[PDB]
DNA sequence: CCGACAGCGCATCAGC
DNA sequence: GCTGATGCGC
DNA sequence: GTCGG
């Protein structure tokens, strides 16, 4: 946290561009800058110093000098005072309400938690669940609870079929002391890149979890991706645990490594790694790594027997999950 | 300068 | 109904 | 907003 003030500033700017300006590239520019500065092992003393880092240009350098000299940024000061911006930024905090819907609601005069609650009939299913658990979704998940959550999911999945393999990825797998949610990667021998010998593979698991009352709500659900809400059981006379966001992503078993790589992140790490891959002549997704032809068209999937193999293809030294938190 | 910026699942919609 | 675009999120 | 060619 040597540069917490600067990274917070850039993150706020990133959120402004994404949520209010709807300028996704500026949003990513700011996040990339915050990221590289977040790992820079020195307390930054000037914008010039910061500008030496990749992702930090002239504009950000200037902002860093202003922040260093005054402890704040006029641009953000004004943004915070702008009611429209503030309202739109707030609404996007509800799961399911993005930049477009927030601006629409604000036009309709809906700009507060109270307003949303009085207009629940104007929200789609996802948004409705997001509003319902607004508070809870704001709370972090102590790793201690993530461990209890992992135990339940793995045991319940085992009960459905001993051949399933559930792996908790995301921030949990990177060793984080607390997580925003639980990301579960799921595989079964019946579902491979070559065939699906068993339908409802994901359904059966979600069903078992609801039956035991672990999964309490559903945000979205397809044949390979489920996103919903879950809750740990509490004891007698004990206050209940906050509801938590959970996702179960079913991936073809023979494509496990590309899958766990993708699901372990971080998101910015994946962006950087996939970008590097392109420069090296490859393309990486959660299923495979393919070479790029002289035309740019992805070729056939290359053999993969470990996460490290993927790193080898792009000439990157292997990085443990804990060191991928960019 | 200037095009590129990672890659994709599910929900909802318009047009047919 | 379908396909394709778009919103939203991982 | 940043940057490689
Ligand atoms: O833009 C994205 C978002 C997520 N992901 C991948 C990497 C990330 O680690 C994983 C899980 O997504 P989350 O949004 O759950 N983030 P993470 O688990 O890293 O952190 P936390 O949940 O604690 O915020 O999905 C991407 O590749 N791109
Ligand atoms: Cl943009
Ligand atoms: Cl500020
Ligand atoms: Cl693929
Ligand atoms: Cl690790
Ligand atoms: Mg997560
Ligand atoms: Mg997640
Ligand atoms: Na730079
Ligand atoms: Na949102």
């Amino acid at each position: 946290t040597l540069n917490g003030g600067i990274t917070d500033m850039l993150t706020e700017l990133a959120n402004f561009e994404k949520n209010v300006s709807q300028a996704i590239h500026k949003y990513n520019a700011y996040r990339k800058a915050a990221s590289v500065i977040a790992k820079y092992p020195h307390k930054i003393k000037s914008g010039a110093e910061a500008k030496k880092l990749p992702g930090v240009g002239t504009k950000i350098a200037e902002k860093i000098d202003e922040f260093l000299a005054t402890g704040k940024l006029r641009k953000l000061e004004k943004i915070r005072q702008d009611d429209t911006s503030s309202s739109i930024n707030f609404l996007t905090r509800v799961s399911g309400i993005g930049p477009s819907a927030a601006r629409k609601f604000v036009d309709e005069g809906i700009k507060t938690l109270e307003d949303l609650r009085k207009n629940e009939d104007k929200l789609n299913h996802h948004q409705r669940i997001g509003l319902k658990y607004f508070g809870d979704f704001e709370k972090r998940i102590p790793r201690e609870e993530m461990l209890q959550m992992q135990d339940i999911v793995l045991n319940e999945v085992k009960k459905v079929d001993s051949e399933y393999i559930a792996t908790v990825c995301g921030s949990f797998r990177r060793g984080a002391e607390s997580s925003g949610d639980m990301d579960v990667l799921l595989t079964h021998p019946s579902f491979t890149s070559e065939s699906t010998k068993q339908p409802k593979l994901l359904h059966q698991v979600v069903e078992q979890l609801q039956k035991v009352h672990f999964i309490t709500d559903t945000l979205s659900k397809g044949e390979t991706k489920f996103m919903g809400v879950c809750q740990l059981p509490s004891k007698n006379d004990e206050k209940e645990y906050p509801h938590r966001r959970i996702e179960i992503r079913l991936i073809p078993k023979d494509q496990y490594y590309c899958g766990v790589l993708y699901f372990t992140g971080s998101d910015i790490f994946n962006k950087n790694m996939r970008a590097h891959a392109l420069e090296k002549g490859f393309t990486i997704n959660e299923y495979t790594i393919r070479p790029l032809g002289v035309t740019g068209v992805a070729g056939e999937p290359l053999p993969v027997d470990s996460e490290k193999d993927i790193f080898d293809y792009i000439q990157w030294k292997y990085r443990e999950p804990k060191d991928r938190s960019e």
